[PDB]
């Protein structure tokens, strides 16, 4: 009774230390009665489900033993409507499960802020967290029994256009931007070198587009990020607005640039362009009203918040995954920190830190994580994993610094350098073919080098995105040490650019295949 | 029961006697008849006396009208909904059952190759009260309305296209506008070329505001397929008409912007618009079975008719297809002007190429008259549309007289003026009596209007009448000039504002004809 419950909240306050001291026993007794009734409708469902799959099971098998016409055909199509009407009700019973979950936590939330006080937190851990309705897995277990048994033996529209709008202006938008720049560009002093570093937003809205397929992928695949996310069922957000926000980013950008090659209306100068596409990104990203998805934008921002000091707060799942998406785009914070620099202006050492802090950021984040956890394994492996790049880039440096400079000891630095470029490497490799993704599993024989279960159509894209995930890390070693300038003068800035893309789209792939390895499997303990 | 039922016939069918299996089976259908009969009464009480009971409820409720209030409301309304869903199953129930009942029969017809389940169907089930009880339907507008009142499907990748197509259609559009503004550095004689190819962007306005005619029509409650007798079953969604126009557009822009650029010099500039219009009626006239053949399939029949109306009978689909082209008379203009140039680069042949949609459209009425012999409401329309004839006859005769400088020209030009206000007048007329129907002497409360009334609003009647009357002038003069009287450069470019602003006029004359002819039979073409 949640709306009574709410309406018992709002009387007592109106009608307000005795007082609502009494009033505080009265509701938790309502509270505890309405528990009961939950968990022994509950039990008694549950119970019920359990024995109509076995009353089904056997009622099949028997079919089935037959079988290994007419009478039998009936009663296979029989059989199939039994389990498609067996398995809503689990579905029921699965919502049901959710829905008195979340009215106790909310409602006792409301208590809270009410009565200002913490002991409706108190007594939902207590009580509603330990409740039997709650802890029970086994409708879980029954659904996937339930779609196993019957898998083997018997077998919106405005948010869609505006993302068709964004996409077709987009592609329009950038034909035109190669028509121009090949053609239209009659600036032959140094102005790639300067746009070419502007390779900022795109790099974010190229990520963006790639976030909203991974979304699609694990929808259409099984894998429910929804619940390793932590995010509500009832918000969850689809691909669909993924695809259309990422639209709307690179209109924006691409925007911004024509201007920057055109000559718009000449009192406006044209290194403010870049200016205002980059302040427009930021303000709508920090807009704090209530629109354009004012949910979504202040649990990012709170998940930066978070991210950005984890030693202080209990790593989650998400915290992880940001760190780690962070990692590969470390250009573009490059990118901020040079836009800052020539902007005041017009290594002292700053580039190689600023390249190198999402490292320290996932680095201290899984030694808070050891620390919570105390477990040796598989963290400090971790922590070793991501302090490798730490040193890479410290040697590069300074290998740069004593190659340019002169001093003889720059071939020590430079076999450390390599070293550590290989020593790095392989580990990265390793760790992504055999913790975040699983795969070697010892235990998978007709999957030949995979893990045991497999969710994904066809094998061959695991065949190929290992291949091409093992060409690519050293790609990545090898342009995070080149952006630290060792001296590559002109050929740098080019080819750390052509990659960038390509550590993004790496990155795409890896999300596909850890979130798979985490829904299937554990390996990382962030469950129970 | 209509899986027992279907295996009864096929167990009928595998032993086979069949007149003893039919009565049997007919016998076994009536009684699950009297089941379902008497299963939906009795819901259908229990739904009257809960609708009863709830308004009596809300009533006593809204007199009353502070917590306690508040609670009844917010129980009231969760009591309308559930109420309103148990009328849409009880509503789902009966639509199942005549389903079934239909699906069965036929299925005993096909089986036993006789007629008598059909009419036994027509017996039985479409006079059981199940099925005539329409009192399920008043429930649910009683219940819609005292919820509303009181108390208070397109696939995705069609539509994921038309957006795609309306960016890239709106992109092109601004880029054709900055590249004229701009990077025009021609001074010659390029405005009156492009100006007067401005042809197939008229089709594709003329498609967009189609598809927003299929959008209105669609959710006003007219019902477009019955009228157009277009495969009930099969529909054109305007999502389709807005994404065959989308990319009509994109083959537009892009060939007006690369006669504005300088694409590869081996391309001459004056062949892009030969490559649009040969795209555009290839796309139409493609034989094969992709890219909306059956609907291209459909209009080319339809055209075909209409260009040989006197010798075919004559739908709504041919009267409406002509009252278009009626409008769309500037496309034809183009297209021989451009026949013309193109063999060259008052014949003045233009006047009967411009007119002879009239001819058409008269010819078809003619026919409506000879085959039905009740001269009105069709002879008026032959006049009024043999008034097009005859003013543009004199316009082209006012023209070669002040050409030749006779003294009969200021004459002529005052009969010209009499006759071009009468046919106006007239058209006018016939748009506001019987083309729309308003002006209907059984409304008071409606004011100026028809009895009833199907859009929410009445100010957009009260703003289109007069749009209507501003427009038809200025379709007439329109017209007339465009049949060249001397107007060298100054009426070239008032033809061409206004052809979009004709294709306008006859958006809103769809708008207001087909929620005439749905209402009332003006055009008798049914029954």
């Amino acid at each position: 009774q949640y709306e009574a419950f709410k309406d018992m909240l709002y009387s007592a306050q109106d009608q307000a230390k005795r007082y609502f001291a009494k009033f505080e026993e009265k509701f938790f007794q309502t509270c505890e009665k309405e528990l009961a009734k939950i968990n022994t409708f509950y039990s008694e469902k549950l119970a019920e489900a359990q024995r109509r799959f076995a009353t089904l099971q056997n009622e099949l098998q028997s079919s089935l033993d037959a079988q290994k016409e007419r009478v039998q055909h009936r009663n296979i199509k029989d059989l199939k409507l039994a389990f498609s009407e067996f398995y809503l009700s689990l579905i029921l019973l699965q919502n049901y499960q959710n829905l008195n979950f979340t009215g106790f936590r909310k409602i006792l939330k409301k208590h809270d802020k009410i009565l200002e006080t913490s002991r409706g937190a108190d007594w939902r851990v207590a009580h509603v967290e330990v409740a039997p309705f709650y802890t029970c897995k086994k409708i879980n277990q029954l659904i996937s029994e339930t779609e196993a048994v019957v898998t083997n033996e018997l077998e919106p529209a405005w948010t869609t256009f505006r993302v068709g709008l964004f996409c077709g202006i987009f592609i329009v938008l950038n034909i035109t931007l190669v028509l121009a720049a090949v053609f239209k560009l009659e600036t032959d002093r140094s102005i790639w070198p300067l746009i070419r570093i502007y390779r900022g937003g795109f790099l974010l809205i190229e990520f963006l587009f790639l976030l909203g397929i991974n979304t699609y992928g694990w929808r259409q695949a099984g894998v429910n990020h929804v619940l390793i996310f932590e995010l509500n069922p009832r918000s969850n957000l689809s691909h669909q607005h993924l695809f259309e926000i990422a639209g709307f980013l690179g209109i924006l950008w691409c925007l911004s640039l024509l201007a920057c090659f055109f000559a718009p209306i000449s009192v406006i100068p044209t290194y403010v362009y870049p200016l205002a596409l980059y302040g427009f990104m930021v303000f709508f990203l920090i807009n704090p009203t209530k629109t354009f998805y004012y949910k979504s934008r202040f649990w990012l921002l709170k998940l930066l918040f978070r991210v950005f000091t984890a030693p202080f707060h209990k790593v989650g799942f998400a915290d992880f995954w940001l760190a780690d998406q962070l990692n590969s785009l470390s250009v573009i914070l490059m990118d901020l920190e040079y836009m800052i620099c020539f902007y005041s202006l017009e290594y002292y050492g700053v580039r190689a830190i600023v390249q190198c802090i999402p490292a320290w950021l996932r680095f201290i984040q899984c030694l808070r994580r050891y620390r919570d956890t105390k477990r040796a394994f598989p963290h400090l492996v971790n922590a070793g994993k991501y302090s490798t790049t730490f040193f890479m880039v410290t040697f590069a440096a300074l290998y740069s610094t004593h190659k340019e400079r002169g001093h003889s000891d720059t071939m020590v630095f430079f076999y450390l350098w390599i070293v550590f470029y290989i020593i790095s490497s392989c580990y990265t490799l390793i760790w992504d073919l055999k913790m975040d993704w699983g795969l070697f599993d010892k235990n998978a024989g007709e999957n030949t080098f995979l893990r045991e279960e497999i969710v994904y159509p066809q094998k061959a894209y695991y065949y190929c995105a290992i291949i091409e995930d093992v060409i690519l890390r050293f790609a990545w070693t090898i342009q995070i040490s080149i952006t630290s300038t060792t001296l590559l003068p002109h050929s740098g800035d080019i080819i750390a650019t052509v990659f960038a893309p390509l550590e993004v789209f790496r990155r795409f792939v890896w999300n596909f295949f850890r979130l798979e390895n985490e829904h299937l499997n554990n390996c990382g303990e962030f469950r129970a």
